[PDB]
Parts: C-alpha cells; sequence; structure tokens
C-alpha cells in the first residue's frame, strides 16, 4: 500500500495505539503517511515569504539555530528563521506524538523552504527530482542512519504537489544489482581528506549514491517500471523515509520540509532498512562504525 491516509488535523494530535502501530508498521514498510488536513498555517508577516525571489532553496539548522541560502535586512531573516523554526518544533513534536517507539532516538536535521516551481526545473540527470530515486547526497554520508522527511504544502492557491511513488526498495535494489560495482580503491578516503564529502562516505553511502544515480540513468526503468501518481493537496502534509521510498516530483510550489534521522537500531523492524537489505544482498558490512552485537 503505498499511501496510507489518516485522519488526524492537529499538530498536537493525541494518538490511540493503533494509530501509532499503523504508522509505523506503514512506515518501515516503505509506505508513504499521508495527513490531507494537516495544514501548517502562517502569520500574516510570514506571506511575503511566498515569493521564489527570496532564494540566492532555503535551509535552516534547528541544532544551531541557523540561516542559511538567502540574503535580507536582519528582521526579514528571523521572520523566516522564525518560520523554519516552528516548522521543525511542530514537526518534531507531531513525530513524538506519531511514533513513541523511537523515543529520542528521534535526531532533527535540516529545515527546507522551497518556494521554485517545480515544473520549470530542468538540470544534469542525477540532480533532477522528476526522476524516481532514494535520497543519497554525496556531500553528506549518512553512514547508514535513516533519512525521514516529513512534507507540508503550503500553496496558497490552492495547487497539489505531483509526486510520483515507485516500487518497493527491495525490487529498485534488484533492477540496479546488476549494474553496481565497489568504489574505485582509496577514493572515498581522498573525498573525506579533501573535505568533498562532510565525514567518511560508507560502503553504504556509496551503494546508495550508486542506486541513485544509476536509477535516475536508466531511462527504460524510469519509464516502465511499476509507479502511482499522486497529488498532495495544499494544506496536506506526508511522512516518508526518502531512502527507502522511490519518490520524484513533477509539479508544485511552496513546501516546507524538515529531516529527521533515525539509527537503524532503533527502527522496530531493522531487517526492512536499506542498510541491512544492502548488507544481505551484499554479504557484508557496509559501515565500519556500526556497533557490534555480542
Ligand atoms: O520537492 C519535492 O516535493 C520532493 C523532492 C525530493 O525528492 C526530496 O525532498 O527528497
Ligand atoms: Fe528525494
Amino acid at each position: 500500500q503505498p499511501i496510507i491516509q489518516f485522519d488526524a488535523e492537529s499538530w498536537e494530535a493525541e494518538f490511540t495505539q493503533e494509530i501509532q502501530d499503523k504508522a509505523i508498521e506503514g512506515l518501515e514498510s516503505g509506505s508513504v503517511l499521508f495527513f490531507p488536513k494537516l495544514n501548517f498555517p502562517l502569520l500574516t508577516e510570514e506571506l511575503k515569504f511566498l515569493d521564489p525571489t527570496w532564494v540566492s532553496n532555503i535551509s535552516y539548522d534547528p541544532r544551531s539555530a541557523t540561516l542559511k541560502g538567502v540574503e535580507g535586512k536582519s528582521e526579514d531573516l528571523r521572520l523566516l528563521s522564525g518560520l523554519l523554526k516552528r516548522y521543525a518544533e511542530k514537526t518534531a513534536a507531531f513525530l513524538h506524538l506519531l511514533f513513541p517507539f523511537y523515543g529520542s532516538s528521534l535526531k532533527i536535521a535540516r529545515t527546507s523552504f522551497r518556494p521554485v516551481e517545480i515544473s520549470g526545473r530542468a538540470t544534469s540527470a542525477r540532480k533532477d527530482d522528476t526522476r524516481l530515486h532514494v535520497d543519497a547526497f554525496p556531500s553528506s554520508p549518512t553512514g547508514g542512519e535513516r533519512i525521514l522527511r516529513v512534507f507540508s504544502n503550503i500553496n496558497p492557491q490552492g495547487k497539489p504537489r505531483s509526486w510520483r511513488i515507485g516500487e518497493p526498495f527491495q525490487n529498485y535494489l534488484n533492477h540496479l544489482l546488476p549494474q553496481l560495482s565497489p568504489p574505485a580503491p582509496g577514493k572515498r578516503f581522498l573525498l573525506y581528506l579533501f573535505g568533498i564529502t562532510k565525514g567518511y562516505r560508507s560502503l553504504y553511502d556509496h551503494y546508495m549514491l550508486e542506486l541513485h544515480d544509476k536509477g535516475k540513468l536508466d531511462l527504460e526503468y524510469q519509464k516502465n517500471s511499476p509507479q502511482v501518481a499522486f497529488d498532495f493537496p495544499a494544506g496536506s502534509t506526508w511522512i516518508v523515509f526518502t531512502d527507502q521510498v522511490l519518490h520524484a516530483v513533477d509539479k508544485g510550489q511552496f513546501l516546507l520540509e524538515q529531516t529527521f534521522h533515525l539509527k537503524v537500531n532503533a527502527l522496530k523492524h531493522p531487517e526492512k532498512s536499506p542498510l541491512k537489505l544492502l548488507e544481505t544482498a551484499l554479504n557484508k558490512k557496509l559501515v565500519s562504525s556500526e556497533s557490534f552485537k555480542l
């Protein structure tokens, strides 16, 4: 079931255990959790930010209270920081209400505001997010940790955000497995020494980047693989492990996004993670820092 719909309409909603179970089982199975009625309202003073000219996308780090990617007057940067900080706070609260099993293992990461219309985008194949992919960032290895994202469509003209959702990760990995290759010896160490990567690119991160890139260049797979097109309405929110769920965006404007990280050993079913699926498929440990279980 690629998309599981929920009725919650508040960021402070209290959930029954049954809904919590549905959410964590769905999330870990690679479903998108969809909240059609969960809107993220803006203050009147923030409405001015609903304009693409503010990008010079925009990112905020809640851990350091630092805003990047935008220039302007102090008071405007304060207002924009306040908007993204509120999105970080509300998404973090919501995830702790919905996923108590993860406890304090949820680690917030960067907040993103995306005011540029998607349908006019055109770039190199590897960063073309109209192509189905799982998330893997060449400059930012994960060391196996999960990439969990919360998304909210805040389009004020009532325009949906058009996604496509692909086949399960295990089928994607199987399709691309004959195209995977090990890294060149010493190359990842040089990327680390040279500051091209933030941290060391694990073998896991190498293979996730290969899946991401080779999947995007596989034009027959992009055209023919199983996929469902879904429009997320304005005023809706959705939650997804974007390292596991194949996704692409086709159209839309004005998105808030919050990234969280989660260690694999905090998952209810760690064997369903991309890390463990890749380690099983290649019969090897793919992250050197891995904790060892006696
Ligand atoms: O902009 C979007 O709606 C999706 C982009 C994407 O692939 C992502 O945030 O991981
Ligand atoms: Fe993505």
